[PDB]
């Protein structure tokens, strides 16, 4: 049988908050077959923990926010994206701080860690969840759809209104069944622009921002084009938020992901959407 994953090895990396723009302590540590991904505040008394779950999304503005009661987790999505590209299944992930560390704002420094530690097979079955039926959601001009497809294939396109684009709408599609998503998705960087970035700090918001982790963008041109590392850098980086946002689902998803100008509070919808229609996935394990 294809068995479930986790971690050889615990692992600690340290980096800054995305708006705190201060240290936050990261572990990563091997966790029980059908755990799932787990986040827990070690910073509070008692320990808390947030399940990487459809259900426990929160807010969705510029990140996506896991929450309980009044605990939240902010940026999750480059590190279950590397989570969910590594294949693993179950792992706990420690924080001293309210978000994840932003590291290079991909999925790089993640997907290098979880390798560092190792990858540890478990006596289970891995689960996977098949797409039966096609499912779609939609708000004003945007669009995500999930559709049946034998493999893991994601698709992005985005009319972004900017003249770094060129006029042109932006579209990216990775089947991962001939691409690796280390190699071409696992790197990219969003495209900051110094407007939304001038007015953020200024309004106390993302004071971890810089050429660091993010593509920064002036309203006319990329500012130094040393930062790129891909060809369409940006509809990738759309992809990458993509395979973070659908790995709450807690499983590795069989069938096909099309987003059209979406984002995580869409993503979370489709996903809440789908978990609701019955009749439209299931549940399934194989032979090797
Ligand atoms: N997942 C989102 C992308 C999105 O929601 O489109 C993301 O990565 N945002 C992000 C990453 C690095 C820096 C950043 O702040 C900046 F503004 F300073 F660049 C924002
Ligand atoms: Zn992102």
């Amino acid at each position: 049988m294809i068995k479930q994953r986790t971690l050889k090895n615990i692992i600690r990396a340290t980096g800054v908050g995305l708006h705190s723009g201060e240290k936050v302590y990261l572990t990563l540590k091997p966790a029980p077959v059908d755990t799932g991904i787990v986040f827990s505040r070690t910073d509070l008394d008692p320990v808390v923990e947030i399940p990487a779950r459809a259900e426990n999304v929160g807010e969705t503005t510029m990140s996506t926010t896991l929450v309980k009661g009044d605990v939240k987790v902010d940026t999750v999505e480059h590190l279950l994206s590397a989570m969910a590209g590594l294949g693993i299944d179950n792992a706990y992930v420690e924080l001293s701080a309210s978000e994840v560390p932003i590291m290079d704002g991909s999925a790089g420094p993640f997907v290098f860690l979880i390798q560092s530690a190792g990858l540890q097979e478990q006596e289970a079955a891995k689960k996977f969840i098949r797409i039966k039926r096609e499912v779609s959601v939609e708000e004003g001009d945007k669009r995500a759809v999930f559709v049946p497809f034998d493999g893991f294939k994601v698709s992005f396109e985005i009319d972004f209104d900017h003249p770094v684009f060129r006029g042109r709408t932006q579209q990216a599609s990775v089947d991962f069944s001939s691409t690796s998503f280390v190699k071409e998705v696992s790197r990219a960087r969003t495209f900051g622009f110094m407007r939304d970035i001038e007015y953020l700090r200024s309004q106390n918001l993302a004071l971890g921002g810089s050429v660091e982790n993010a593509i920064v963008v002036d309203e006319n041109r990329v500012l130094n084009e040393d930062g790129l590392r891909y060809e369409d850098e940006f509809v990738k980086h759309k992809i990458l938020d993509a395979i973070g946002d659908l790995y709450l689902l807690g499983n590795s998803l069989i069938g096909e992901f099309r987003g059209f100008k979406s984002g995580h509070a869409l993503n979370n919808q489709l996903l809440r959407t789908l978990i609701a229609d019955k009749d439209a996935w299931e549940v399934v394990t194989f032979e090797d």
